[PDB]
């Protein structure tokens, strides 16, 4: 596998990409900043600029840098913290089209992306920025960066973002949910796992009484969802899932009560947000369903 | 004059336009919201919808409504306060291409606009929004609304915004400044006025020692300028002026000390921001000059 071959390009690349930035001084982000893409050549020899290596000659494309500085900033991600947990610490792979890696400290996920998807996102940024500065408590992904790598002719685009479910809290039940049902059962292979990543039906069978929620916690979530859904819909986006991580216990997550009655810290966040039909009311449709489901069935009041 | 003929269309129009909105419920603003433009027919009879009148049949175009709701909101402009001081209180005209009106309470200015200009601005919005949510203390105009009126075939576009120099503080000296000089003297006609609106040279002759500024006040202004200039520049914008209103005294404005030495509350804000070359470095040029001027010559430290 060209796996650890790539794992390198990333860590060498970012590190240079970000150290690069911390020279250039702070300045508000501008509509222009979004469309930019800065590339950097990595000779296996190494220039007096691009040095080190023994890995596999590649270019390292960095995307909309000033924006992702801004976003990190706004998501409170100190760069050395970023650079560190991300570049000086082996990226551990992951089974789940779409290859996921993880920070050695379970902080950060990396996805790859269909070039269609990167390009979409490039466009999304402004829309993101807006939401971000308005629903401070939105559920959408926290995109810390977008970058691409060149394996000879082959091109790999990737996005770095918040692992929603850090090891730090041991999650008991884990559902990926959609408000849909066809194939929405966790395949056999998946269920042979510790805490496995279930799905709509699994949740419907295994939990039909609900996730109970102290009135005012339900509310926030609900509106906050309905806001995200209104955004997402606006970009003709589909296939998004609410990833939920329930934790029975006997400080980052949401409080809840059980079918039985244990106190619960629950963790959630919408994902898989880059496939957009960029029919006319279809995305509108998939948003209301997601809503009515999560807000009526998955979570419920008192 | 079709003046008071127009003064009506505005006050009848907005009022309907805004009352209209306060039905539709709150929701975050979205990239789409900017491009929208809602029109409303005003028969001199009046529908059961558009009623009243005896003034002159017209349509009332409203621009990017949800954004200007959002902006007002963010500039802290309660609508009834808006609607009131603006619609239920005679708009007083003003001598100064470009017709200015004023709120009966000196809160709000109205300009007209070259359709080129409206169209530019329509595009600017996103860029505005960004700046706005980052330089909270920016100097750019506070655009409370954009609207247009139809006089038969004739079309009038207008923008409502913050009077920078309310009667509430009596301004002694008043300069419109640019960091340029050709014709930058206040014409004779102008000087025959109470406090008149001077200009670069007038300021250079009448005040050459400066406007003195307690270190940390100078700083903010300076960066805040340099931010605005970096925005403005990005939109290939030109002819903008820093409007200054100095007030000798013996709570909204800036503190300062004199050539002599009186305490001073100074009021400022960049204007005339809609003419953009939308040469290649020219706007960049006009920004640095504006900067170096206001920051070296017009204001200076200690
Ligand atoms: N931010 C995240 N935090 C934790 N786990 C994640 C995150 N993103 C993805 N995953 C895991 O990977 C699964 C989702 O992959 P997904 O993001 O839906 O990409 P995909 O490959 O397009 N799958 P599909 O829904 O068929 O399109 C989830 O069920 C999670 O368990
Ligand atoms: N927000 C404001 N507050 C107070 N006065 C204003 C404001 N905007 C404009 N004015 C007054 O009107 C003058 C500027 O008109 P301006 O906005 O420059 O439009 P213009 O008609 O394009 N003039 P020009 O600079 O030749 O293009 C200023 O010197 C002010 O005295
Ligand atoms: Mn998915
Ligand atoms: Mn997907
Ligand atoms: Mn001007
Ligand atoms: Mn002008």
């Amino acid at each position: 596998t060209t796996s650890s071959a790539l794992k390198g390009a990333i860590q060498l690349g970012i590190t240079h990409s970000v150290g690069s930035l911390s020279q250039k001084p702070e300045r508000d982000v501008l509509m222009q900043d979004f469309e930019v893409v800065e590339s950097i050549f990595f000779p296996s020899q190494g220039s007096s600029s691009t040095p080190g290596h023994h890995h596999g000659d590649f270019k390292f494309k960095t995307y909309a840098p000033i924006a992702f500085r801004y976003f990190r900033e706004m998501f409170g991600i100190r760069p050395d913290d970023y650079l560190y947990s991300l570049c000086n610490e082996p990226l551990i792979e992951l089974s789940n089209g779409s290859l996921f890696y993880v920070s050695s400290d379970d902080e950060f996920i990396i996805k790859t992306v269909q070039h269609k998807e990167a390009e979409f996102l490039q466009t999304l940024l402004p829309g993101y920025f807006m939401n971000l500065n308005q629903n401070m408590r939105t559920l959408l992904p926290k995109f810390y960066g977008l970058y691409c790598v060149q394996a000879d002719g082959k091109n790999i685009r990737i996005v770095v973002m918040n692992n929603l479910l850090p090891r730090a809290v041991p999650m008991h039940l884990k559902f990926d949910l959609k408000g849909s049902t066809y194939k929405r059962r966790a395949s056999p292979k998946e269920r042979s796992k510790g805490v496995p990543t279930y799905k709509d039906l699994d949740f419907m069978q295994d939990m039909p009484e609900g996730i109970l929620l102290e009135n005012d916690h339900y509310t926030a979530l609900s509106r906050t969802m309905q806001r995200d859904c209104r955004v997402l819909q606006s970009f003709k986006i589909m296939d998004y899932s609410l990833l939920v991580g329930i934790h029975i216990l006997h400080m980052g997550g949401i409080p809840a009560f059980n079918s039985k009655g244990e106190r619960l810290l629950v963790f959630i966040g919408i994902i898989d947000i880059l496939q957009s039909y960029r029919s006319v009311h279809r995305p509108s449709f998939y948003a209301d369903r997601f809503q009515k489901f999560m807000c009526s069935t998955v979570f419920r009041k008192s």
